[PDB]
């Protein structure tokens, strides 16, 4: 089916409700008109992040009441660890509170000052951290991953040709890692194709280089590669994310998103050296390598998170409800990144507000609009979260000047898809009404999540 | 609006999953091709009923863990105790396990054997429990609430004209009570009017005969008042509950449907005697006057879901999902009860099996092949569930003959109600194959429950 | 050891809290000296009852939320179901919502009014549905479970010679059953011997004679056949119940006891007919045969709880903590029976009060001391729960003239049974004080539960 | 009261077991003798650590099924929010994953490299931060602190003549701030005086020199000011906290400890322009500003549990608790640090192990002893915990050389601490048999969480 029916049911709900719009415009503007400062009670429908807003099951609810809290040792860390040497198919693991504690660990295990790392395009809190460690970034991701409007498939492989470029004229010694992303977040949550996991894993082994794969988004990947790379069809998700894996040296996880929990995360690795190191590292930042700051009720509620995500209908759900989303405002002519990715449809600014240059910041006033029009909350991701230069003191611009409308698993239903669909469709019938902003307030890094402010 | 969005969204899921329809035919001949004897697990959509299997909100899950778990004086008790005062009005309340518990306390308090009980339509279990104590039940629903296909408004409404003549014919002594339902079950879950309820308690407070209420599906009942009934639009839903009971003179509640729980009922009463007696009888079948077979728990869950239940926006949706189900089953033409009702869809299995007499149970067996072909289970509500006449031993033979498609609270999507009626204007497009049953196995009593049958 | 450390730790707590004396005076007037009648928030220490008031554990609170709410066929009736299978060795079971549901179904199943009924010592709600369906109760516990100062070994077990006199003056086919009670709750918590199950066994099969048990403290019961029974040292407490129910025809059993949760119940029968039977009368007062007034998430938390029971280390605990309550007593001289039983330490109030005659309701008066000296609630256990001779209209007059300070499963600690021993011994220096009480208001049945009294 | 009973009782368990003596040396061998290398499941009673151990209570519980899981501006956060607002009277908070954390934000924030950073006696985590950000860390404890066997009143205080020297030598311009915790772990939970927070701000005001409190376990510190600090005797808990506080210009908190939550810390200040550099970098590390690395759940049950920990019974059970274990060994003649703290009992284990030089790491022996004879987990606090001289690469070989017994809140029992007691007892008996230890693992930090010997 194009669109299936959720292949659960409810077990426990929460109220939503929406103030006035007279309200929204008074919140909008005392959170400097950038929605990361917004209050959850002053939203209608949150679509700022999948990220630890995901409904769990009855099945992980039951391990919530099994925590063994205990300082070091847990049975959670044990249930945790068996799980996603089994899924992942990597030796080691540290738990980490979630993702940046991982790329935390990460960045100051395997970087050296003045090393290049080599991404399928950038992320915010993984460049900040690998930047803070001394390392250049480089985006490796092929071209069309920067093309909004361009429908093609596996838009998140990395152009070996720009991988075999920088290892030609950077040397091999002077790469830190390459970091390879599952599925590409800014770039819409596109997947990546297991050709491309083989063929960088082929390319970076050859000339000894380590690959760690971001797995956050690893089982929307994988949907997409059962669903179109050809030899998948009858390969099951969990079968595709264990090859995936295979052509990986570690990765780092947030579980806050593909493991349906609220808070998780961790970092694996084969190496039992960089094991070793990680383990020397995690009690500074996070905790014990067996709890890396979580409760044991959250070792445990991951683990089974996990292993609930394999489920092909529930991730085919997942993927489809979004699409559906896409295709409604498709259908009504609004711009849009395509094809839609794993987790989100991306408004493409750059085409909705026409009217203002990428200076005056129009997905950051875009996302304003919407909130002040519909209650729905989305998140800025264009020139704001790209942040600025960390040589010239410049904007990084990207190409993609977005506004993501992000869904969290289990959450909500097509009903909810159609009010939102709605509701950015009205207001894209006077786009023109939308106003450039400025910064009042610039924290020094990752600026997006607490930057202010006003109308041009 | 025609279909609101849910006004919640999704806290905790359970998976749902189908069995192929090879096993599905066999496990229907397993359970006799009587639904109720089927496995849960062997179920897609439990359509079943509406009692006891909603969803909890995050709200009652919080009171769930504030269970004072004491023998007697539980705070639980006195939380839901005052929360049935405030917003029911009654003087006094005894809590039972569920429904036919407080059925049982009311029956062996209120009738002398011999006397007649009046009520707007039969149910099962309250019937059983009228006639176990010796009471003649009589029918004084309006006539037009027998027919299936007649849309009007309100109705569950008793027909004052039929009161009347049981007055004349019996004398008001021998009237042990008049049973007011809301909404009225076996019609449809069909309202009764504020103006129907007030004519009721003028006329039975001047031959002193007590109403006794079926609060069951109050606040369903409430929605259709605010809805329809001119005069209304602008109450809440609460204050249009709390004036309906302002008319009783007790009430019998399950509190499985509009209290929004799993577990629990209550018995409401006015008067003084009565309650003393319900709380000397109340010991022998249930427990406590604080606890009548409930854990504190329970007692807690009831009193959090019943105030919920009043918020407008949610039993608006509650209702008006159970209308989307029934408008696209009408626009393919399949025949059902009109109008929709509160809780459910009532398929007219005497118009959809027409090439069947009553006596071959065409609602019994209806609902076997719905499950058969769809994995829906739905119940039986017809001949079978109408039992057998206790003078005579005849069947009761009911006019409505129907296969009730009933929906929990906050449960299921609009996408699960497209799959079902996809499934059940698939059947009708070959309903004559659907074969006539027999009985193999027949209970004494309240048969529908465990019966078993053949196909003739 | 004597008294063992508790074999668990604590996952989570409630606070108690005491209010002054004259505030206690106050309430235990306001419930006309009845300590039913107080309410949970006024007492600091509450030993009324050890049913439906234990401690659940982790594993119980993470099957809490896993209950199947399927109105039929919940996958929690087939785990409490295969659990009692196993561990009892009974062929059928029927869920109830507690132990006097299960009661209700056994009596009005097994009696045919004008038989007798013979038991190990009456109980309060049993014999009241014995009567209630039209049979006459015959006592045949051996003559020392009377006696209430004699410390002597399996004090519960049968005589066999009143069971033959029975035999021989009414005949067998006068007899509807035997009742077997594993432990006698009103002799004090005593045990039955396996030695004695077997002889009853042997004698009720000669002669047709069926034989169902009450199984609600059969956990209990299999501690002291383990520690003080000739040959079953080295048998497991799993073991040892079911040998024990191999000698039984069914039984009806309170969950709410040794199962470990706060609502449940069930009746057992091994003869198909009695099984068919119980479930066309289990859906008039109780649910279905797969639910029987309990929410899918409590037959799965009874479930647990039953074979969490079996534990050799919690059951010793649990029975050593209330002899450890009773030694403490003893030390003193405060008179209590003997020996301690598994439950609960019954002050021997004909002793206690020896100043005062059984006429004046010594216990009652005893327990709302105890109440108003020291916060801590405990329950009469005398004439008063003995009710009145349905023949005469005289009081029943047991020789056991008690006050049970009865205790809840994994709640307190020694620190706990140290205060109310230290409360008990205090009222003791003065029990002369405690004065005659008469009824000012008494039920028809059950009276203890909501009688009222006032000082003579 | 010397010892008073619980004020709470049990509303859910989780089972404690005992594996023989032959498996524990075995297990012990494995975890290289390092205590926290071994599995929870393979303690029996696990005195690690108070950190995050403790049990909830039941309106945690359900504060815990009203988690708000929102990315930005949960409800939690504001209830966390105000309720420490409320309670320490600091104008701003960061929420933290836990205590390490809100360091991390500390220590970037307020120190520049060359800096003095001067503390009532160091902590592991806390001087590593310290150190990795270029301070020097200097110990202005008085000197009583390091004399385990000295029983004096508020061993925790500041030396105002330490502080005044170095004020004098280096210059306050130098000093970057003072760290007063309250309890002082490593001092044995050494309690400070309200007179010396007072004269500490005093001095540091004088100078323009920041005060940051570690209010890790606040709570106790604010018993034993109430308990023993003339002028404090009629003030409740909360006031004393309050008052506390507000001699600081802000805190570092891991709520893990007497915020009686298993997870969550914050970090405090009243300065706007640091309250703004914090935002920006803890979404650096933890997460956003409203939620920094916590589930919304968690930041609830935080902000319920620092409120339930104001209870005067709660803390002086908690307290007196240990006391009681203190007590015990005191009697035998076991050497302990003196007084007894507020959240464990500390072995000096020069004294026990006067056989052996602080070189051969006599604490960590012991505790490894006391896990093979007992099965009671307890942690090294002497001179593995107190690392390397980062300029020489000496150890810094502490005075106090201890094994800490630490209790979890709510957690045990006075039977549980007779266990432990008795058990320790027995081993000081042959206290000549326990061997000297070596490294045979060392990390680079930290090293005491998962350094492996081996016996000399
Ligand atoms: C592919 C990847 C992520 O998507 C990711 C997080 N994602 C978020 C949360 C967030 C992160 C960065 C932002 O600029 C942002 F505005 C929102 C999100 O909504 O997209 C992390 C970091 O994992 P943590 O969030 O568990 O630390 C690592 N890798
Ligand atoms: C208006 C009313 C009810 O609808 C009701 C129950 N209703 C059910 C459950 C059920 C009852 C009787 C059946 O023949 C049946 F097949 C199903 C239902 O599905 O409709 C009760 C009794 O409340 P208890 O179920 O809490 O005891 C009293 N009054
Ligand atoms: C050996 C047996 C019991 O002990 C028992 C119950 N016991 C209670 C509760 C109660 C019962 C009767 C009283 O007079 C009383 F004051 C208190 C008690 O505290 O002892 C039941 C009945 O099980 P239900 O309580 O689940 O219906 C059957 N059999
Ligand atoms: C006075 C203070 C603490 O006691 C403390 C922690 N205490 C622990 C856990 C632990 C910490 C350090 C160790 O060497 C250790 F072996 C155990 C403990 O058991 O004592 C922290 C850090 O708070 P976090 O643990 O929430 O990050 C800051 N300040
Ligand atoms: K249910
Ligand atoms: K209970
Ligand atoms: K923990
Ligand atoms: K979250």
């Amino acid at each position: 089916m194009n669109y299936p029916a959720e292949p659960f049911r409810i077990k426990s709900v929460e109220t939503v409700s929406m103030i006035p719009r007279d309200e929204r415009l008074k919140k909008m503007q005392e959170a400097g008109y950038n929605t990361f400062l917004l209050n959850s009670k002053d939203i209608y429908i949150d679509l700022l992040t999948d990220s630890g807003t995901n409904a769990m099951s009855d099945k992980q609810w039951a391990g919530m009441m099994m925590g063994d809290e205990a300082y070091a040792g847990s049975e959670n860390f044990y249930h945790l660890e068996r799980t996603v040497q089994e899924l992942f198919g990597f030796k080691h693991i540290v738990p980490t509170h979630q993702g940046r504690g991982a790329e935390n660990l990460l960045s100051q295990l395997a970087i050296k000052p003045g090393q290049y790392v080599a991404g399928n395009m950038y992320f915010t809190t993984t460049r900040y951290h690998q930047e803070k460690n001394g390392a250049v970034f480089v985006d490796i991701v092929r071209d069309e991953a920067h093309d909004a409007g361009l429908n093609i498939a596996f838009k998140g492989d990395i152009d070996l040709k720009k991988l075999q470029k920088l290892i030609d004229e950077k040397g091999a010694e002077n790469i830190a890692y390459i970091c390879l992303a599952v599925t590409v977040n800014l770039a819409g949550g596109q997947p990546v194709s297991m050709a491309n996991m083989r063929a960088v894993r082929e390319l970076t082994e050859a000339h000894g280089i380590k690959v760690f794969y971001d797995a956050t988004r690893c089982v929307e990947n994988a949907y997409f590669i059962k669903e179109q790379e050809q030899g998948f069809e009858n390969k099951s998700i969990a079968e595709i994310v264990h090859e995936m894996f295979s052509y990986a040296d570690g990765c780092t996880m947030s579980g806050k998103k593909d493991c349906l929990v609220n808070i998780g995360g961790f970092l694996c690795m084969n190496d039992d050296e960089m094991f070793s190191s990680a383990k020397e590292l995690v009690v500074v930042y996070e905790g014990m390598p067996s709890y890396g700051g979580l409760a044991g009720r959250d070792m445990e509620a991951m683990a089974i998170g996990l292993r609930e995500a394999m489920q092909y209908e529930y991730i085919e759900h997942r993927v489809k409800q979004v699409r559906y989303l896409g295709d409604k405002l498709k259908a009504a002519g609004v711009p849009i990144v395509e094809p839609v990715g794993g987790h989100a449809v991306f408004l493409d600014a750059r085409r909705f507000c026409e009217h203002l240059t990428q200076d005056e910041f129009p997905a950051q006033s875009l996302a304003a609009s919407i909130y002040v029009e519909t209650g729905v909350r989305s998140m800025e991701r264009g020139i704001i979260s790209a942040g600025r230069n960390n040589v010239t003191g410049e904007h990084h611009r990207p190409k993609l000047e977005t506004v993501r409308l992000t869904i969290p698993r289990r959450v909500y239903t097509y009903a909810h898809m159609d009010v939102v669909a709605d509701g950015i469709i009205k207001l894209y019938q006077h786009k023109e009404d939308i106003r450039g902003l400025k910064f009042i307030y610039e924290p020094k890094q990752l600026r997006h999540f607490t930057a202010r402010f006003d109308y041009i």
